[PDB]
């Protein structure tokens, strides 16, 4: 009828879109750009037969045996993994184009254009339809098939766990001059049964093995350039003054490192059983040295492994720790939204100033390309950039700093594509219908029935197909050889040289950047799923090409990682978590096309509050009947 929805025939409403939402376009651009990075990676193949098109034989031409032996359980605990995202993620895509798109093709919202793309996206819906109950019925059905899929995963794994660690203990309060004998003796005096094996109270040990890293690094330099030198007969003579400045430095602080007691201390015990009823009683019985020592400021905690602890940054610790670290994510936010809102701007640059013919509306590769090419680049630099800050972070366990840097580069990423560009694009839309009346119109407000997105959502079905066709090339392009490329241009001739440079390799494939990578594309693609179902066919593509791509990196081209098993709990505790968004955007939607009055905003809330205190309550109370099933 008169659907009002930017009619052409009045105006002809520039804010419609290019039609098919540019889709096409770029679905050729780095789809062509596939079988050209796809063919260089053969050019840098022939690097490998340079003594250290058949990757594509290859790739197809393994087992799950041969990956199971070489690489151990983690990457086929991986390889697990993606196999059931694809699983769930067919499902979807089944069910989604199955039912979600027939429905949001019907009715009449955007039908008065027969280009755009906005009818397949839940914007063809009407303000008030019943069979709306179905888009906010289908995503909380989701939610279910992403717990029951993962509850299929997480049921094929075992111990990793063994002794679960219940020797040692990592006591931090501890008054900072008490000596160890006074420790002991109030650990025999408090517990019943206690034979205290040892007691370490850690010391400000940072600057000796700073000193000491760079000493050993001027050691190794030296020695470098002196086996050069006996070769072909001044880098020694700085070397070797560094290396003398380094060991005075060295020997100077040694005798006084034990000046600087950090009061922390390690405790070993003979026996599992004390250390879980000294726990317990902590989470205090005195004794004849509890006075001085200052119990009730202490914090007793498992030990972690030595090998897994920072020694060099204890000592920063307390408050100035957590300073630090909100400075850091605080400057590294501020670096998010400067990366990305040159996409957003980008996008919507054509659709400012309403009054204007649709023909002004740019080729959809300046508008929906060279945006999308350009978030994808700053998305996938963004993990060396968040990796790289972990080291000025002084995360102290290691085992902690991985699950913290796979959570912070999966948050940064997800704010970076889907929370950022979402509520800007809402922003940056909400002001054009507002700016949709002043031109030619009588409505004191907006009908607030066609405030989707700029583009009605194809902005991120065009980001993820930039991730797939584009992301895995470079993904598979980004393996540790790719430094044999410049030395090509750097010389002609001593071929002998260049391959010593290939032979460093060794990366032990980071599961965090691969995990928090592949969660913030199924995480678009489960949060526009419900709203904007043609992603989820080019989400299915993305993540066979991931999956197929890791496969021959891990089997062809990455050394055995052996990780903690921490990540994998975490990366599905995250893929829970993408549904709850894809509800809470879903949630978000329906009240601005309708409000909190509609009965679907107060359905999607209700699904909301419900799980949302289950997952909370789930690290305290956790029982059965829900997810993070490993046994």
């Amino acid at each position: 009828p008169k659907d009002y929805c930017y009619s052409a025939r009045i105006r002809s409403t520039v804010l419609q879109g290019l039609p098919f939402g540019g889709v096409p376009t770029v679905l050729a651009l780095d789809f062509m750009c596939f079988l050209a990075l796809l063919f260089l990676f053969s050019i840098l193949r022939k690097v490998a037969w340079d003594y250290g098109c058949s990757w594509l034989t290859a790739i197809f031409r393994i087992k799950d045996d041969e990956i199971r032996d070489k690489c151990g359980g983690d990457a086929v605990h991986y390889l697990s993994f993606q196999r059931h995202i694809i699983g769930l993620l067919v499902v979807v895509g089944v069910l989604s184009v199955g039912i979600v798109l027939p429905v949001n093709f019907s009715g009449d919202l955007l039908e008065n254009n027969a280009y755009s793309f906005g009818r397949t996206t839940i914007a063809n819906l009407k303000s008030g339809n019943n069979l709306l109950w179905l888009h906010t019925s289908f995503a909380f059905l989701y939610l279910l098939l992403t717990v029951y899929s993962m509850r299929r995963h997480t049921s094929k794994m075992r111990y990793k766990e063994d002794d679960l660690v219940k020797r040692t203990l990592f006591i931090n309060g501890i008054s900072k001059y008490a000596e160890s004998e006074k420790i002991k003796k109030h650990f025999e005096e408090a517990y019943p049964n206690c034979t205290v094996l040892e007691a370490r109270p850690c010391y400000n040990v940072a600057r000796l093995m700073f000193l000491d890293a760079e000493r050993k690094k001027a050691e190794r330099g030296k020695l470098y350039f002196t086996n050069l030198q006996s070769k072909e007969n001044e880098a020694i003579e700085y070397y070797t003054k560094l290396e003398q400045k380094l060991k005075e430095d060295y020997k100077r602080e040694k005798e006084k490192v034990n000046e600087k007691p950090l009061g922390m201390a390690f405790v070993t015990f003979h026996n599992e059983t004390i250390t879980a009823i000294i726990l317990k009683d902590f989470n205090p019985r005195p004794s004849s040295c509890s006075e001085s020592l200052h119990i009730s400021n202490w914090t007793v905690s498992y030990a972690p492994d030595p090998q897994n602890i920072y020694w060099e940054h204890l000592s920063i610790r307390g408050f100035i720790w957590w300073l630090r670290c909100l400075v850091i994510n605080v400057v590294l936010f501020i670096l998010l939204f400067f990366l990305t809102t040159p996409a957003i701007i980008i996008t919507t640059m054509d659709k400012f100033n309403v009054t204007k013919p649709v023909e002004y509306l740019n080729n959809p590769i300046i508008t929906q390309f060279f945006p999308t090419l350009l978030l994808w680049c700053f998305s996938a630099l963004l993990p060396t950039i968040v990796y790289y800050s972990a080291f000025f972070e002084a995360h102290w366990t290691r085992s902690g700093e991985n699950r913290t840097t796979m959570h912070k580069c999966y948050t940064f990423l997800i704010f970076m594509v889907l929370l950022l560009p979402s509520l800007g694009l809402s922003s940056l839309d909400l002001f054009f219908r507002w700016l949709f009346d002043k031109k030619f119109l009588a409505e004191a407000a907006i009908r607030f029935e066609c405030v989707f997105l700029p583009d009605n959502g194809a902005f991120f079905v065009n980001y993820v197909i930039a991730s797939a066709f584009i992301g895995n090339a470079m993904d598979l392009l980004r393996i540790p050889g790719l430094l044999m490329y410049m030395i090509r241009l750097c010389l002609a001739r001593s071929a002998a040289e260049r391959r010593n440079v290939k032979r460093h390799q060794a990366y032990e494939f980071q599961f965090g950047a691969a995990y928090a990578w592949m969660m913030c594309v199924f995480t678009v693609v489960m949060t526009y799923s419900i709203t904007c179902p043609i992603i989820v066919p080019f989400g299915l593509m993305y993540m066979l090409l991931k999956h197929l791509v890791d496969r021959y990196n891990l089997y062809y081209a990455y050394l055995p990682a052996k990780l903690d098993k921490k990540i994998h709990s975490g990366a599905v505790n995250q893929v829970v978590a993408a549904p709850i968004l894809c509800l809470f955007w879903l949630l978000f939607f329906s009240t601005m096309r309708t409000g909190f009055l509609a009965p679907t905003s107060m359905f999607t809330f209700v699904v909301l509050v419900i799980t949302i205190v289950i997952c909370l309550c789930h690290v305290c109370f956790g029982h059965f009947k829900y997810l993070s099933a490993h046994n």
